[PDB]
């Protein structure tokens, strides 16, 4: 493997080339009045779409390096909806926004390190701003108003996500299902939820969402890394005879059982999932046995001298619902017997009684949520399947949006909240001239994506940008209708938690261009 | 793989030159008098055609984005034809022309998102124009009037499509089979049709209409998805025996299985087709079980406990004649007896008298209309195959021209009712100048179609146009006969509906283009 | 999939480069006294022949698009011969001429359109012309005379093609068998001829004559069409152990069994080949039956319950000789018995007294002239199987020709009747001046042939020509005597019916080229 | 700039007559015989121009519609006569 290595302003041009380019594509679809973006399949005729998220997965660059640039924004952005819902298209503008004048500091002599510095300083005090100018969401009006909002004017989406939440809870687990009929449908039923991903990419049956859906299928339980295919057969066998999906839950999976059950799935005998186990040590004993008792299923332990070729369909658990998605999995009406589930219940909370440690109180307390808590459904009734469908997208993206506004609150959506904040900290300055610059890069990048907005309207950006600055607290400009006030209460809004995580980001992703000496790849 | 990105005009400019290599070859043979064009076969001498949409299906640019800019215009041509039944050509040409004067205003420096608005609102005017202008078709003599002139001049042919609609209903069901003879049949039989495609392209047996015919084929009824291959054979082997096609209808069939039957159904032993089951959740119950009633089968559900292996020829539903398109299945002279399909009617009908809901109460009603209503069909009868197979070919057409020319009544169809309603709102003006000039460039398309029609003809475009403009109504000029009068009376029309339908089409991508700043696509 | 695409001058000037390479090679081999051709082949040393069709049927251009107009051409060409016997060369030679005025005419600036329609015109007025120029052939001694100058001279061919016609009828069945002995047999004997051709061009045994001749074949009779491979396997080794081949009639073959067969038949362990039943719906149930009655066979009915698996070759019928070509399809000597025969010729005689509908009674009768009239046949002797064998090919073209003579009668065959009357019709003027020019590009068109066969002599176009246009009605120039006078007198003559199907195909390609305004093929 | 487009219209369809069979040099003597038969025609048509405004509007269509122009030009050949001679 040959290597081509660049330094300084080789290596940094390469990558603000890179990161220009998918900026450029991406940040058109910014706005409510965005501009198409055309992406073409292999065999088929051609895509538009206005959504950000789908262009920036698509692009790669043949030129490595500037290629890599992109990436580099591209994930970091990516990781951005990941912990917010939205604003993975705000985040590579103001990625590329922070990164293009900041970039341009160090090659005029201007030391890296401090700008970075400078830029992280800014961005420290920058989220404070947000955090005093976000409004609140905690009661049942705010729950509702968002979801409302987020679901594109739809009152009843908005009704049932905060019916939801005033159910279980804020921290409660909310799952969304076909819908079986007209009637919109919440329940509350026994299920859990836990941090935990799929083994494989392959084994999603659901490529939108990229996420895995099983109906009822049986739940295994183990108690050691799987590091072989033989165990599985006596027991996959009769579940292919049953006609139904089997869910597996263990330490590990090695590569050999791992390998095969991707190449089994993928246009193959029996189409099956496995996720990790909750949990480490000591406490994954406690944690399976929970989920054992939810389902009714049997646990199996190597410790025990129990083997998986010795299991059988009674030994499995049973659920009519199993969603797995990239590091979330979660389980949907268990079929474990109520006095089961509820004497486990009863067991943890004499457990409970003891409280050596602030932490074991907590983890246990934590069982107890994820047990007796339950999980709350809901089925979204329409008239037509693609409209029920499509009205589960909308629910589901509104859930998000909610999680997130309830979290940290709510700032204007337009873009208005990055001006507003940018014109507080004028006075904000670092020790190093250098850090100072680093400082008015990262202000003035904030400013960009209220102008892209505006500029996909086509509108002008600077008269807009001028008048937003001379009213304060949430009012400015909104680009759908053309009008100026309060954005909040006109309905254009974004979580307070997006907005921080997406700038954020940018920060994180930005300052780590800056100070890049070297980048190393293979030759075309 | 690398993507090679283009924007702006460069974008735009590929996509405005791939479209008119589209609509330059596809046009010249919009006119009665229409150009030929020459498609050449890999295999074989080369093939000469005056129907467009042979011609459109055949078009691909080596240019990528140029190549988008085509396949773009051919899956909304293509559209208002699967919408309507005629006027792919005209939806074509239409969009030629929008695309090329309003591509030209944004490079000018005007904003795109007004143009596009200024054309929508020009087009939304335009559909009530249309819709004034229009003669209603309602009568057995416009019936007949419309079916004969799409029919090619043959009354006959006009003649079974009037009585067809006065048995059944406008909104009934109409097939066409071949003569079983020389004389031609008219019959009323107990029958079914949803709205459900196929799930495989490669089943179709017949290339030119892209449906799916079996004769005297099995019924398969079932109550989940098929994942699984295996679950069919005992089935699958038993109807192979009989020596005739099977059907199935069920929630899906996954590629598991799905995969499967398309490899064996093309060069394989066995050769049947399978479609999705009518309706969605709780509904979908009572439906199927409407079809087993009618074709004498029986329904098999994983919620009852049997299995399809654990299924028989008994189990199965007959009935003489299937056939499924692109995305609708009917059946035709189910075996059910009339005592279960009468009485099963009886049954609806009683669970109509709850009227707990509109939704329901009509729900049940359209229940009713499709098992009890019966599908009427047509047999077609000549002395020779040739002439018997050719008139079958136009007894369809006319039938799509009829449903449209029904449904929105009919308009001149030299091009004529665009110049027509063109001419008409003269003063139609925008908010933002740019919009004025989006709005003329929608109007001054309209006349393309006419102008084409007299271009392929050897005929003066411009002088045809202005003594048409000249003339009110359904007045114009015959391109077939090279006369001026009533074209409604002279027998060229177009429905309303294709019309409409290929006008507002040609808008939808024209804007689209309009407002898209970037495309994508791998290099060469 | 690119597409090339040419319009206009650049599509037709291509196809015009492409016709003349096609016509320049082709034309030099019409005259009696005609050019030979060298055509190299792939295995072993090249290739002299006069023949036109070899040279034609070899033909293929790099040049896509110069490739598809001689293709065009060549379809067309063929077609006349296939239609008509001969004129293949001669239809190429006129297709020529007017394609290349023609086309001068559209670059002119003139309407293609009217073009088209001036020579349409003009070929119309030129086939009543040639219909009054013709001397009919009706009576013994002119069937006798076409039959000997098309024998090369030979009277014995003569005397007994119009021997045949004599017996069996000038409609009825005329075939070719090699001779048993050295005196020519001609008989009469039960056997029927119907149309419908060989499913594969792959089961054809005899290049040359591109038909199927099977020795005493068994013959099955079916009622469905065969789409699976299992059905004949009983009865397939039943024929394998005979050692004789074996003729399947039923409604269709699919690929899956029609494909097997093919491999199976060329270089595989049975050689056997199919064909679609005669007759079509309830027509086809009795035209089987008959041909079972001839043959001794039993017919299969799908509706009576009989599958082919339960077929023996007790079910099968047996004929001395098959021969099939590419349209039509022929029994003689059958073996059912005389008794069967001739009383179910006595039922069906009875059938025509219901009198229902004028269709009925012809259709019936149409019937008792393919069983009870017989099939006439003729077998060559001769001393040696090289005389033998030429012999045959001789009688075979004779036998169309005497065909085409009687059905029109015949004109003077030296190209002298186009000149005829290309001087009759000058008079004939169109309404548009476009028109007039394509009346005269049509009628000059026609003069190419006896030019063409005066040039291949060796002799003056022109002068032979211009003596010719002096004389009147059959007197002509005899190019293989070098003489002026009555051409059917001199022994050189061709059917009315190939002069004009050459006529027509030759404008009807050159007009559908002239109208042509794109053309698409793939790139180089 | 008239006289350039009569040169290409005649032309195309002269060319257009030859490329159809028949002797250019006929069409030629056709083309002037119907040239001589136009001029005689156009003489007949002419319509004096004696008055002022007649001269101010010649110069005004001449200077492509500009009135100011017709105008001036007028007022000079009245002033210097028939003999004048005028400059710009
Ligand atoms: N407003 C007008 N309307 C109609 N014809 C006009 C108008 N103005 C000028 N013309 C005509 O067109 C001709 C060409 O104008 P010009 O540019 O002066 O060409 P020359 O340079 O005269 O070929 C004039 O001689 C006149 O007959
Ligand atoms: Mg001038």
């Amino acid at each position: 493997a040959a290597k081509d290595v660049k330094f300084g302003n080789d290596a940094r041009v390469k990558m603000l080339r890179g990161v220009n380019v998918l900026a450029d594509a991406v940040k058109v679809t910014l706005g409510p009045k965005g501009r198409n973006v055309v992406l073409d399949k292999s065999f088929g005729a051609p895509t538009i779409t206005k959504d950000g998220v789908s262009v920036a997965r698509e692009i790669e660059l043949e030129d490595k390096f500037e290629n890599m640039g992109a990436q580099m924004v591209k994930e970091v952005a990516s990781k951005a909806n990941d912990a917010a819902g939205d604003g993975t298209t705000t985040a590579t503008v103001l990625a590329q926004a922070i990164i293009t004048e900041g970039l341009k500091a160090v090659a005029a002599g201007m030391n890296p390190m401090d700008l970075k510095r400078g830029i992280d300083k800014a961005v420290t005090a920058a989220v404070e701003e947000l955090k005093a100018l976000s409004v609140p969401c905690s009661d049942s009006k705010a729950i509702a108003q968002v979801g409302t909002i987020s679901a594109n004017s739809d009152e009843t989406v908005g009704k049932l996500i905060a019916e939801a939440m005033d159910k279980v809870g804020k921290e409660g687990v909310i799952t969304v299902e076909d819908g079986t009929g007209l009637q919109d449908e919440l329940d509350v039923v026994e299920g859990m939820q836990f941090d935990r991903g799929y083994l494989s990419p392959y084994f999603i049956n659901k490529p939108e969402t990229g996420a895995v859906e099983l109906e009822s299928p049986f739940i295994l339980l183990a108690d050691k890394k799987i590091s072989n295919i033989r165990e599985m057969l006596p027991v996959l066998e009769a579940v292919a005879k049953a006609g139904k999906p089997l869910l597996i839950i263990a330490e590990d999976v090695e590569g050999e059982a791992l390998a095969t059950l991707v190449v089994n799935t993928m246009r193959g005998i029996v189409k099956v999932a496995a996720v990790k186990a909750p949990g480490f040590g000591d406490r994954r004993k406690a944690m399976l046995q929970d989920i054992a008792t939810l389902t009714g299923g049997t646990v199996i332990s190597e410790e025990i001298g129990m083997e998986l070729e010795k299991a059988t369909l009674e030994d499995l658990g049973q659920a009519k619902r199993v969603v797995i998605n990239k590091d979330t999995t979660t389980i949907i009406d268990g079929v474990g017997e109520e006095a089961a589930i509820q004497g486990r219940v009863a067991q943890i909370r004499q457990q409970i009684e003891e409280a050596t440690s602030d932490y074991d109180r907590e983890k246990l307390q934590e069982r107890v949520a994820k047990l007796a808590g339950g999980v709350a459904v809901i089925k979204v009734g329409a008239a037509t399947e693609v409209e029920m469908k499509e009205k589960k997208a909308r629910v589901e993206d509104a859930l998000h949006a909610t999680r997130a506004a309830v979290e940290e609150g709510v700032v204007a959506g337009g873009g208005v909240a990055l001006i507003r904040v940018a014109s507080k900290l004028a006075d904000l300055r670092g020790q190093n001239e250098d850090q100072n610059v680093g400082i008015k890069v990262a202000l003035r990048a904030m400013e960009a994506p209220l102008r892209q907005i505006v500029l996909n309207c086509g509108e002008e950006p600077s008269v807009v940008a001028n008048t937003v600055k001379g009213g304060d607290g949430n009012y400015g400009y909104n680009a759908a209708t053309e009008e100026y006030g309060n954005m909040i209460d006109m309905g254009i809004l974004d979580p307070t938690k997006v907005t921080r995580s997406a700038l954020q980001y940018a920060a994180s992703v930005a300052g780590l261009m800056i100070t890049t000496e070297c980048m190393v790849t293979d030759l075309p």
